[PDB]
DNA sequence: TCTCCACAGGAAACGGAGGGGT
DNA sequence: ACCCCTCCGTTTCCTGTGGAGA
């Protein structure tokens, strides 16, 4: 069951970490001569990197963290590794109890106290023999929420209860809600991403394209475009790689033995309004109605006051026979529907006439729209 | 130059539905 | 049986603030 337009589909997929990462190999270096010496070796120093999303953190991390393995087990040095992801797993719970298991314990999915699964950890650990190396990456998102930064903390003690850290985030945004203390060994070096010239992104997908795609189908300066539009902001490969390999899956359909600049475009509008369709189903009632709310004011310009918003909010409920939230909450709600990019918000006062805010809608109307219409209460709002 | 509007947006805590280890 | 957890949308209380009016 194969196709003429990939050769290597999955190598584009959001996992592999492949075994070349141009315009990464610093980066790449540093973490291998600064986790190398627990190779013969031990205790090596902890490390963080800050950066932003497609600098390829993750996957140069992952990667060093592959061949650290590759040697020990060659070796026959035990040396642990461990992946954890801060985000897809979000809570300070969740975050031990998931590094807790590597080493092998039970998941009691609620039961307990942060600090119960630390014990927990600390002792299937220190029972058995070895060093260990924990990627927690994403922290950020840990000090984000409470016994967050203490738990950050614990573990970067945690190597004296008789083991080392790789913490990993998305902005130096980070060396500040860090307790000084925290900061001062979540990295003892800094392994800092900076991002991605367009030639380079340029380079990375012609070396991943040689891994995935049949040798002739890429037509000439398609990446240069897929560069051009990830380059567009700050430089982010996943969505370089993402559109590169949506491109392709897209040519499939339209059944040729090539990929060429439309499939792309096509490509950028199939992304969004996936996105935009999987947030709007996954959100709240309420929610949901928050943005009906907007979708029904920003019918003109005359954007949406943060006042307006709850009052036809407030209708749209009772129209419904529901309960209403609060307009704290619906201004959360609003706060939230701006991140998720799903709206896009001003803060701008009128004067003497106070201070609110204007939304509009930043996200393919249509595409909320049935999006919305999949819930069967708003749906009902016709 | 002060007033005071219409909120922004942080902190806490809740409630009622998932569960613990003694 | 006891008192303890976590979670997630939400409630309560709160303090801050750009600029049109008088
Ligand atoms: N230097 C690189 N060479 C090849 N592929 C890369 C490079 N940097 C990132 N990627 C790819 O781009 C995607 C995003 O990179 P990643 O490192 O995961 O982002 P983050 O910086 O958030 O960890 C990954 O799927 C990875 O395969
Ligand atoms: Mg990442």
């Amino acid at each position: 069951l194969e196709s003429k337009i990939f050769r290597k589909r999955w190598v584009l997929l959001p996992d592999y970490v492949p075994d070349v990462l141009p315009h990464r190999e610093a980066e790449l270096r540093r973490l291998a001569e600064v986790l190398a010496p627990a190779l013969r070796g031990e205790k090596p120093s902890n490390a963080l990197l800050y950066g932003l999303t497609g600098t390829g953190k993750t996957a140069v991390a992952r990667l060093v963290l592959r061949r650290l393995e590759a040697r020990a087990s060659s070796l026959g040095v035990l040396v642990k590794p461990i992946y954890v992801n801060a985000r897809h797993r979000e809570t300070p719970y969740r975050v031990a109890s998931a590094i807790a298991e590597a080493v092998g314990v039970r998941v009691p999915f609620t039961g307990l106290s942060v600090g119960e699964v630390y014990e927990r950890l600390v002792k299937r650990l220190s029972r058995l023999r070895g060093i260990y190396i924990i990627v927690l990456d994403e922290i950020d998102f840990l000090p984000k929420r409470p016994g967050g930064q203490d738990l950050l903390y614990r573990i970067t003690r945690i190597n004296q209860e008789l083991v080392s850290l790789v913490g990993i985030t998305n902005s130096l945004g980070f060396v500040e809600n860090l307790e000084p203390r925290v900061k001062s060994s979540l990295g003892e070096v800094e392994l800092v991403f900076p991002p991605y010239t367009a030639p380079q992104l340029r380079d990375i997908l012609e070396t991943r394209a040689e891994e995935a795609f049949n040798p002739g189908v890429l037509d000439p300066d398609v990446v240069p475009l897929c560069a051009a539009l990830a380059a567009r902001e700050h430089g982010d490969a996943r969505r370089a790689l993402d559109l590169l390999r949506v491109a392709g899956e897209i040519a499939e359909r339209r059944r040729e033995e090539r990929v060429r600049r439309e499939h792309v475009y096509s490509a950028r509008a199939e992304i969004e309004r996936d996105r935009v369709s999987e947030v709007v189903r996954t959100l709240p009632l309420h929610a949901k109605l928050v943005l009906l709310s907007i979708m029904m004011l920003e019918d003109g310009g005359r954007p949406a006051s943060t006042g307006e918003i709850y009052e036809r909010y407030k209708e749209l409920t009772s129209t419904l026979g529901l309960e209403h939230v609060t307009l704290r909450r619906v201004s959360g709600i609003i706060s939230e529907l701006d991140m998720l990019g799903i709206v896009k918000s001003r803060v701008v006062s009128r004067g003497r006439y106070g201070k609110t805010r204007e939304v509009s809608l930043d996200a393919d109307r249509l595409a909320v729209e049935n999006a919305l219409s999949e819930d069967p209460f708003v749906a009902r709002l016709l």
